[PDB]
């Protein structure tokens, strides 16, 4: 178990979907602020890209890490169960896709996908309403894996 | 600003299944119209191919992107839960197959697969009966991913 | 419907579990291809494997030996008392998709994943049902053709 | 469809887990006896190996078919639903793993995995208490796939 | 009576739910040393933040060093969302894939439980059996059969 991980030279990629921006924004912010403030990652070394939806996360990431070199990637998206089976099938495919991209590439990919039953749960996990911002955890994870990959 | 994304040079492939044409037609139309009118995609640059069912979607796409060059693909199909477990297993394999074809090829594949409980849900998601045509969203996603693929 | 594939070579691999349902499905696929799409009887290879589990491998092995424009994998899985049905249904469906994608040869899913035998027979065209094998035959012809 | 399949020259590999040996033993026995007595496979041409649990089946098989040449493989294991979600996740992963090893290697891999709700169901499928020994079916399947792979 | 004095074993564990993780890792190690004669110097232990990182942590490590076997240990507890279901499935598949891709035996040491009690129980507490011991023996056995 580590303690004070600093990655001043780590290059971090954050790709986030744009559905449910109320939850996405705090998550990205929390990941960024945690990496900068707690791990000395440099703001200019954090590329933040977006894709329309969670479905595009794996491909978005795959495309970006083929272009630039990153020490770790955080894919962030929020899927909320709806009236059809859409949520179940794409949640599964996206999580599998994210794992696959990480394993195929050798680049640590941190899962920042919330797969919740309703918006309240998503907001709660983004740090609102007394909840804990999971983005912070993902930021620290990215830093740790990025460092271990070096 | 998704609306300000223009892809006059994008070559987009739309492969759609032919099951549940009442829902498929508006979805395909929505995607095409959105790409053309909202993203300046050229009608000549949009190839539309069909396959019998959703099952054939990954293979139809895989075959087509091996033949021509596309900046993005939209796989469209409507799967409605039936009396057997057919729906559950093929929905899962098709979604995985679409994701796989995209990742294997590097070509953005937009999921335009409706996995619904009944036809009303499908029609509703095709923009009928007060619903929003999801095909429009897929058209915009394809343009955005196509552009981000080149640049 | 006006799709003709007089030069298509089609492979049908079917499992042998639940032959009462398998036979009509295979027959419907073959008849539909011959009668409706002008596929030649001698250009249709039919092979069988013991169960649905072997469908992906039986197909992979066959398309590695001969050249086919399309393949129909036919099997009938009926939900039983254990979780066997769920796990192999998913693995076989995945396997069939994989073999198609890996090989580039269209693989038509002719796998029924039903709750009971009545549903399987119904989908094989018995008891007022529609023979799904016919649809698969047409799908195979269409995909074989589109694979140019 | 086939009549009387004989594989006197077939080399068959059986890899079996060791969890729930009461059920495993009859399965292996049924497969072996069926291949020998009904398909003329030679006892000395049947290699039997074991791994600790079902999780290790794909890897155990992969390792063995890399070392020796087999016409077919039967992977045998018994997973019984427990109190956690372990059963669901490993059943899926092992079944997928077995299909993968077979497709990857081109060597027929017969699924000899029981995924049951309780031990009674497992013994029943191992031919006890009036049940049919599924191992017999697997032995015949292996011979048939082994022969067709020629 | 399986002894692997020359086996090099890697244990990668997540750090979520350390109350359960610690006994698991300890059990796997003690078992390998005491029961299989694996040498303390030949056991590498690395950690990753969460179960999600297990496959990648393992893949990266077996690319760097040579191990005869690997145990990926993590504890996932069902929560209020569907997170548990989706990641358990992806991590288990991830672990199976890393082992098959690399040819290095990967022993699954992931607990996928409904609550903490079940995890602690499978870590040898409150009268339970420490599953880490079993993983330690499986790793040894697979490490050896890989030779």
């Amino acid at each position: 178990n580590p303690s004070d991980l600093k990655g001043p030279e780590l290059r971090i990629l954050i790709v986030h979907a744009r559905g449910n921006l109320q939850a996405i924004e705090p998550l990205v912010k929390g990941a960024v602020e945690t990496m900068i403030e707690k791990h000395d990652v440099k703001l200019e070394n954090i590329d933040i890209e977006s894709v329309p939806g969670s479905w595009e996360l794996p491909q978005g990431i795959r495309a970006s890490i083929a272009r630039n070199t990153y020490d770790a990637v955080i894919g962030i998206g929020v899927l909320i169960k709806g009236s059809t089976m859409h949520f179940e099938y794409i949640s599964e495919a996206v999580v599998h896709g994210l794992m696959r991209v990480g394993l195929d590439s050798g680049v640590p990919v941190i899962l920042g996908l919330l797969t919740v039953l309703n918006e309240e749960q998503a907001l709660y996990r983004a740090g609102l309403n007394g909840g804990h911002n999971h983005g912070n955890d993902w930021g620290s994870a990215a830093v740790e894996m990025g460092l271990k990959a070096l």
